[PDB]
């Protein structure tokens, strides 16, 4: 039905590709067979949480491997890893829009390679809220930059290049549906912005540097909130520019580490946070097996 | 005697600081006498390579020990590692400006609170080359953005920020000396652009996207080497920006890979590529030995 395409016509002239950052190549990889079954790819910024999620969705699947293991299949490399249990692939992305983007260019090429055909892709990450009780789960509506607008932008060649943000709204309304059947956390739906810097870039008092008062970042930090913005983050904005544009519907779904209105670092007991983070793992993985069942 | 510096009253009023990203707090760890007499910190994208280079500045400082694993002092953690031998810190960066962002915030206050002076800070990696041969070895004048300028921008509350990017002109020619000596590579020395992103963002024409042609992507080449460009990577003009604010001595130490001006995929068999990559290790490892000695 919906087949995977790229927006590059070079592609097709070449002999071999290799996708430098996952150790894979055309030459040594049979792409077909390793992948042409995906159906959902998950991704978030830590390799640990995105092997905590293929096996929690092994397990929801049934297609389980007790007391067994799921190898990277970046074996090799240490830029990125990734697994694989059915018809889902997980795939971690590191920090901040440059390492996403890499990532998501070589994904792109091998779902492509691969011959893949209606992939959903979901971002699970974490976020800093704005008005959220800390816990909170939220679905993105919009990618945002820091002028609250849904707006990607990137020098191409010295020139400013500007993309619009687009996230698939009947998914956001599938992963709500299945946020009130599972009634496990507080979800809400909201804009999300997107950074490049985690410190000076989202208004925070405990950075090495820091030119700002508490009065000009709440002021901010407000603006933000009549604009709608819910949450804020490091990868939403360059993931709904790309995906979007290549015939992939897309999702990002962020659980809330503190409210960013009462301060910088985090004062959930260890217990709390570790709950925290399995929230969107928790949700993604349950709508997955929805899907699948 | 230089002591590290912060640029931020808030730190002072602070009762205990986490170091999030390192899973460190001051509460918990007596910085002081764990990290008090650091002198030298080596950083680099790759965690597999900051251990490789460990494990080669401690046999330089015979130091080494045979049969032991150096620990992750980030244990706890994945989203960077760091390890120690005598005066020298190696930590990773991951991929990108925000990515290295994060880590110099984290690193500058655990340097600051550590009560350290007198800090060189030196990042290693890996580059395209603008008309020089692979392998070359870069070590860079000046960080410059897409304008070909030694100058960084970030948005701090919705507004733009320009910050000079500045590298000690000490360090560059001791580095330099250290090379010729040393004579085990070609070294250069000359201007590094940092771009945001790999694929559009350095004017591949292997990405998932691709809006551009070859002859314009030449071109633009082109313009950089005739504006004394040599190497293309993705951290350095932030690192610049920040080490200098500090009260770092820093400077910038990379290998290329490829020719740009032949094309955007490595030719170079692998075996050959894999003792390119161990170049601005071999090289910062022996400009230590010869520091400390
Ligand atoms: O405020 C945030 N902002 C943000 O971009 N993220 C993004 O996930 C980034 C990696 O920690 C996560 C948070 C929550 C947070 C708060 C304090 C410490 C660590 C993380
Ligand atoms: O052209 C480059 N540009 C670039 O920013 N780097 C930076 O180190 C980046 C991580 O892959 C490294 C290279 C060399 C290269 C070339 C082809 C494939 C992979 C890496």
């Amino acid at each position: 039905d919906c087949p995977v395409r790229l927006l590059n016509p070079n592609i097709a002239k070449m002999k071999e590709d290799i996708l430098y950052h996952f150790n894979l190549t055309t030459s040594r990889h049979n792409f077909p067979a390793l992948f042409g079954d995906v159906k959902f790819v998950c991704v978030g910024g830590s390799p640990s949480r995105m092997k905590a999620f293929i096996r929690c969705v092994g397990a929801e699947l049934g297609l389980d491997c007790p007391g067994r293991d799921y190898p990277n299949i970046c074996a090799g490399t240490d830029r990125y890893a990734m697994y694989k249990v059915g018809p889902v692939l997980s795939v971690s992305h590191g920090m901040g829009i440059p390492s996403i983007s890499i990532m998501l260019h070589e994904l792109i090429k091998l779902l492509y390679y691969a011959r893949c055909s209606n992939v959903t892709i979901i971002r699970i990450g974490t976020s800093g809220g704005i008005g959220l009780e800390p816990g909170t789960v939220v679905i993105t509506e919009q990618a945002v930059d820091t002028c609250f607008k849904a707006e990607f932008e990137q020098i191409v060649l010295g020139k400013r290049v500007i993309r619009k943000t687009d996230l698939n709204k009947k998914l956001v309304q599938e992963l709500l549906l299945c946020s009130a059947e599972l009634s496990e956390f507080t979800t809400v739906v909201g804009n999300t912005m997107c950074t490049l810097d985690f410190y000076e870039g989202q208004g925070r008092l405990d950075g090495a540097l820091c030119s700002y008062t508490e009065k000009d970042k709440q002021a901010y930090l407000e603006a933000a909130y009549a604009a709608g913005v819910r949450n804020i983050e490091m990868e939403s904005s360059v993931f709904a520019a790309m995906c979007s544009a290549c015939g992939l519907q897309a999702a990002v779904v962020c659980v809330t580490l503190l409210n960013r209105l009462e301060g910088d670092q985090i004062s959930s007991p260890r217990n709390v946070l570790s709950e925290y983070q399995q929230r969107p793992q928790r949700l993604v993985s349950y709508f997955i097996k929805k899907k699948l069942s």
